[PDB]
């Protein structure tokens, strides 16, 4: 059986069989922009909380939404940035943990990586996807909090991408030593969603306006606050950013990089805060001879008459996979020079990703992505840490981000030669 097929068994038991499982679904936003074309309407015809009163008719027990998962993708990465960072500015860099840095939220990257660039797997984020932060919380806090066993618990994904099964299918994503508890059972594509609402006569643009639930288990709405953060590559360097310079990090503006396709970039100027540690480490030379695929330049320093002492951060963003191994052959002949890395394997990212509809408009992307977010939300720029459930979170289950408890729920590691 296909796993739309056994997801939609799952949902199908009535809630007094013995074997009901309590199903949980969670929500990417290119998803909900893209899910009323489905209907041959626009991208963003539908509203977010039509689509959750959608999915509760088909019988999920609760609606979750993907940025919360994201959430904690950001501040487990902004710190792992601003971690190795201050490894590499004390010249005491980890020989697991070296600069650059590559984000690792796209499958497809990381097949790659895996079969085709194996000797770049130390310079690859640990940090799991959204999704799979996400599920991995359901399964063990969430689960603990309402008295219900992972066992008696199914969850599927709705994503515009064809390899987040994939995703979710590697092996250690696995509940408590057991391969057979997977943290997220079932990824279902956008267009799939779509044929399902349809089969049953449910029109998303006439449903009445729904809601979503918070992965906390109290508290009303999708536990995010209002805003937006530009995405966890944005939201991780602003992280670390405003940590290293007690400034605020505006919305960033890549601009296109000439003699390469597909690969945008920035640099971001940062002088430590005054009185900081960081300030210490950039006054306190060696920071010349090392080993590795992708040797680190040491950074790109600038000086004051007086003392001011900044770094630039290089920043770099790859659309898709062949336009991402043109830039992963220049890195390694030391002509591109770039501290953080973003590769993504569709041309357009996850709105353009092969679980959408397909439209004979030439800017159906460009159409999504302008519908992602509400005109309101787009002005408010916000922070993860700010987030009071993801500070619960953290507080009263995690401890801090990179520390043990959070490593083993919301990280993961990479295998040579794929699996
Ligand atoms: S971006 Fe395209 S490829 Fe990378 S994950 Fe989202 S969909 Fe899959
Ligand atoms: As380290
Ligand atoms: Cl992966
Ligand atoms: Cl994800």
């Amino acid at each position: 059986l296909s796993h739309v097929q056994q997801a939609l068994a799952e949902l199908a038991k009535p809630k007094d069989d013995p074997t009901r499982k309590h199903v949980c679904v969670q929500v990417a936003p290119a998803v909900r922009v893209a899910i009323a074309e489905t209907l041959g309407l626009a991208p963003g015809a539908t509203t977010p909380k039509q689509l959750a009163e959608g999915l509760r008719r088909l019988g999920f027990d609760e609606v979750f939404d993907t940025l919360f998962g994201a959430d904690l993708t950001i501040m487990e990465e902004g710190s792992e940035l601003l971690h190795r960072l201050t490894e590499h500015l004390e010249a005491h860099p980890h020989s697991d943990e070296p600069l650059p840095m590559f984000t690792s939220c796209c499958p497809g990257w990381i097949a790659m990586l895996e079969k085709s660039y194996p000797d770049l797997i130390p310079y690859v984020s640990s940090c799991k996807s959204p999704q799979m932060m996400l599920a991995a919380m359901v399964k063990s806090y969430l689960a603990e909090k309402k008295g219900i066993a992972p066992k008696d618990m199914v969850m599927v994904s709705i994503m515009p991408c064809t390899r987040k099964q994939s995703e979710a299918d590697r092996d250690w994503f696995c509940v408590d030593a057991d391969p057979t508890l997977r943290q997220l059972d079932h990824v279902i594509t956008t267009v799939e969603l779509g044929n399902i609402f349809k089969e049953r006569g449910i029109n998303l643009a006439e449903l009445p306006e729904g809601e979503w639930d918070n992965p906390m288990g109290v508290g009303s709405g999708a536990g995010v606050l209002f805003g937006t953060t530009g995405g966890v590559m944005e939201a991780a360097l602003r992280t670390a950013y405003e940590l290293f310079t007690g400034t605020p990090l505006p919305r960033l503006s890549l601009s296109e990089v000439r003699g390469m396709d597909g690969i945008k970039e920035t640099n971001i100027t940062m002088v430590p805060a005054p009185g900081s540690k960081f300030e210490e480490l950039l006054k306190h030379a060696a920071a010349h001879g090392t080993p590795g695929p992708l040797a680190w330049d040491g950074g790109a320093g600038f000086t004051s008459e007086d003392g001011r002492g900044g770094i630039t951060l290089r920043v770099a963003v790859a659309n898709g996979l062949g336009n991402a191994k043109k830039l992963i052959t220049k890195m390694q002949a030391g002509e591109a020079k770039y501290d953080f890395v973003e590769i993504m394997a569709c041309p357009a990212g996850c709105v353009g990703g092969g679980g959408q509809p397909r439209s004979t408009d030439k800017a159906i992307t460009q159409k999504r992505q302008a519908a992602l977010y509400n005109l309101d939300e787009k002005s408010t720029l916000r922070r993860s840490h700010e987030n009071p459930s993801i500070r619960e979170l953290y507080d009263t289950y995690l401890g801090e981000p990179l520390g043990h408890k959070a490593h083993e729920l919301l990280h993961t590691h990479y295998v040579a030669g794929g699996v």
